[PDB]
């Protein structure tokens, strides 16, 4: 299988006068080549999919993919959908605009059963060649993509070759590399980066990465690396970080990171998602003092 | 305020050979109207909202609105985003097509804060000059609106004028009527159709009176006119449909039942949904065999 793994960004997207400022977006994605990230994730929750209209969802993707032409790193690009006959569409439009692969959801507030889940997956994997990394987060969806539904899928479906899991369940992480051990399983969780790295996963989809790119590197590539200690090191010091950029929800803490270390121009989000409390604020600032932060 | 209240139902969205059945669309509302329903909630979970086109959602309430010109049947649209921007645009079309009012779900899996979920609300509030009911599902969505966000916006804005409770919370209906008696609590859950009217909910958006309106119907007004011993019974007799209706995920259950009872020609779902299982098929069909069922 073709896959892509490694250490991987949820990328922010910057807003300037409610536009999405293309240079921030170009010049945050050098920032996360320079400082050892192996793929960029375009248009995902982190990059506020829900908010972005298809011609913007394109923009970022087509920057995503000029800015690391002729380096390494991947683009693994937003694509998902709870209506298949969409999902399939923006897995088409994502190949076509030079994505690497995909990572689309689980389809969200209709709930389908697990039946519906293998049939929604399936259809978007015979519609495009490239890879397809499935992504499972319960508490945004309301579904679950049980191990047996991911196995199935990994088994019966040449492009799908793992899943990002931010569940915040060790065990279904055993279960699954236990039962199928080729698959790619992909941190979703910045907090427990290194107890999913240590059983086996082979890479991580991170939101701590936009402000610290270099750290969740280090951490992936260390664990890949069989050197346990260090990142487990890495781990245990971005544990007060990677738990404050979630004191709201992801990405109000991560862009206001982002905009306290100068990294981007405005703190704008669409709405329904918004500016955090005074409070929030304050307490992302103070964890931000004791990480060292890369600049451009 | 103005508001629509009492019997409400959901209305599934029929296909054949993939395409929206306008024929028993508009044949199935007026089913609801000959059996004392007094509102249509068209292009809502129900009805499959997720996978219609913007023009199949705007034909489905335009259906509505035409098949209850004549009558005191109101169509409460279903006209809900998790992008404000969109969630104001359906707002404004819903309203142009003759819609009485518009159920506007809370915003789903980007888990927007309770300040967020006031400036949606109120963005859409200030929109559109039509009742605004809104609807709170978490284990859909993946946020809950506070009752004193729910507050807020019925205070502060005069399109709002209540909300469609789908929580499984008994305590947060007491809550909300406890200290704001002048809202307007809908029932969102069937099976707890009484207990949400006996204290002081003033009606129901439901997915059994798509199979059984007539009694449905005659709950609602039986607990209306404060006759809750008449209420209750037939609340206690709808439990079992009630529960079986939900054995897989709404509206799988309900348009299984419906093409049980003949009331729909095709059975066709829309990916991700998919046909029930055929232990659950049974299910379904063993429960109605206990129920009178109407026909056209
Ligand atoms: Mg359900």
């Amino acid at each position: 299988k073709n896959i892509i793994i490694g250490a991987m960004t949820a990328l922010i997207t910057p807003f300037k006068n409610g536009k999405v400022d293309e240079q921030s977006y170009a010049r945050l994605i050098k920032r996360q080549i320079e400082n050892g990230i192996d793929a960029v994730v375009p248009v995902g929750t982190t990059g506020e999919s829900a908010t972005l209209t298809h011609e913007e969802a394109r923009t970022c993707i087509e920057i995503a993919v000029e800015t690391c032409k002729g380096t390494k790193v991947k683009v693994l690009a937003g694509a998902g959908s709870n209506a298949t006959h969409e999902a399939v569409g923006l897995a088409k439009f994502a190949k076509e605009h030079g994505a690497d692969g995909i990572l689309s959801v689980a389809p969200y507030y209709n709930k389908p059963t697990q039946q519906g889940l293998y049939e929604h997956y399936k259809a978007i994997a015979q519609s495009v060649d490239i890879p397809v990394l499935l992504y499972n987060v319960p508490g945004r969806t309301g579904c679950e993509i049980s191990t047996d539904t991911i196995i199935k899928l990994f088994r019966d479906c040449e492009n799908i070759y793992g899943v990002k899991e931010a569940s915040g369940n060790i065990d279904k992480c055993v279960d699954l590399l236990a039962h199928e051990p080729r698959m790619m399983l992909i941190s979703g969780e910045d907090a427990i980066n290194y107890p999913i790295l240590s059983n086996g996963g082979k890479g991580v989809i991170s939101v701590t990465s936009n402000l610290l790119p270099d750290m969740i590197s280090a951490l992936t590539h260390f664990a890949l690396d069989e050197n346990y200690k260090e990142a487990k090191k890495i781990n245990d010091e971005l544990y007060n970080i990677n738990k404050i950029l979630f004191c709201e929800s992801n990405p109000i803490p991560i862009k206001t990171a982002m905009y306290l270390a100068g990294l981007i121009e405005s703190l704008e989000f669409r709405l329904p998602l918004c500016s955090p409390s005074k409070e929030n604020f304050a307490k992302i600032e103070e964890v931000m003092k004791k990480y060292k932060i890369k600049g451009f």
